[PDB]
Formats: C-alpha cells, sequence, structure tokens
C-alpha cells in the first residue's frame, strides 16, 4: 500500500536504472553473490565464477541483470496492481529455482545498496522510503504465493 506521492518518487527513481539496465542489473547480482555466498549456488550457470573479477567479466552476469531488472519494473510499473505479473515469478522461484523468501530479502537490499553507490547524494531520504515500500509490498505479495505453496 503505497500513496500516489511514493509511487511517484519510486517511478521516478527507476528512471535511474532504466538508463543503464545492465549495469544496474550486473551490480546488483554482483552485490547479492558478495554479500551472500550461498545465493549463488542457486545458480547452476553462475556457479563456476569463483571470484568478483570472474563476476564483473561476465557478459551472461549481464545478461541474467537485465532480464531480473526488466521483470522487477514491469512489475513496479502496475504500481501495486500486479497479480498476473508476480504471481508466474512467485511460482517459478518457489518451485522450480527453490529460492527461500530471505534471499529475496537480501536483493532488495542490494537493490538500495546499489542506487546509494551509482547516485550518491542522489538517491534521497523520500526516495529511499518510497523504493524500500515497493519492495516490501513486491516481496510479501510473493510471500503469500509461498505460504499458498507451503514452500520454505
Ligand atoms: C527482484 C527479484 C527478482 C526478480 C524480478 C527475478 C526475476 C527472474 C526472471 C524474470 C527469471 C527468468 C524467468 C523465470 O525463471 O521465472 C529468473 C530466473 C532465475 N532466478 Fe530470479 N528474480 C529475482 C530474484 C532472485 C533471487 C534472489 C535468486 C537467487 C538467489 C533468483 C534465482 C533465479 C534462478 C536460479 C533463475 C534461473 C537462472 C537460469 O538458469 O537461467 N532470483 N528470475
Amino acid at each position: 500500500g503505497l500513496s500516489d506521492g511514493e509511487w511517484q518518487q519510486v517511478l521516478n527513481v527507476w528512471g535511474k536504472v532504466e538508463a543503464d539496465i545492465a549495469g544496474h542489473g550486473q551490480e546488483v547480482l554482483i552485490r547479492l553473490f558478495t554479500g551472500h555466498p550461498e545465493t549463488l549456488e542457486k545458480f547452476d550457470k553462475f556457479k563456476h565464477l569463483k571470484t568478483e573479477a570472474e563476476m564483473k567479466a561476465s557478459e551472461d552476469l549481464k545478461k541474467h541483470g537485465t532480464v531480473v531488472l526488466t521483470a522487477l519494473g514491469g512489475i513496479l510499473k502496475k504500481k501495486g496492481h500486479h497479480e498476473a505479473e508476480l504471481k508466474p515469478l512467485a511460482q517459478s522461484h518457489a518451485t522450480k529455482h527453490k529460492i527461500p523468501i530471505k534471499y529475496l530479502e537480501f536483493i532488495s537490499d542490494a537493490i538500495i545498496h546499489v542506487l546509494h553507490s551509482k547516485h550518491p547524494g542522489d538517491f534521497g531520504a523520500d526516495a529511499q522510503g518510497a523504493m524500500t515500500k515497493a519492495l516490501e509490498l513486491f516481496r510479501n505479495d510473493i510471500a503469500a504465493k509461498y505460504k499458498e505453496l507451503g514452500f520454505q
């Protein structure tokens, strides 16, 4: 549940991500993998990445960063009316990829970190608040589909 003003802040912030979707995507995943090494083990196609140099040097990691943020952006543009978009992602990540809701908390915090890192002093207190709310809404609606499936 976000206000109209809050949704406007979220979509304003997203303009930054849209100027460099791959760069933001790559940094969000690198921050996830480096901060939480177990998350890398969920990706059979990125397990071979033994170093952050290998990570930064991976074209396919950049590619998947674009896939992830494009999907998230689509959802954010629905301003909460995202059932059709979110349900299949929830179901894929629980049933096929086996991703605990904890890892979605990790990637949420990682998005906040990357925005401050790439835009220092240009990601204000109101902006962080609005983006956090959106990411919690997203996370919480996925958690609901996880409880439905009894997935832990
Ligand atoms: C902001 C949250 C995220 C979004 C928007 C997102 C989105 C996506 C999309 C669109 C795909 C491809 C289609 C599909 O399989 O459903 C995908 C694949 C996948 N996701 Fe995510 N995802 C998120 C978070 C996570 C996290 C936190 C992990 C792991 C720690 C994860 C692991 C995977 C894996 C293992 C695949 C398959 C990669 C492959 O082999 O091609 N995801 N994701």
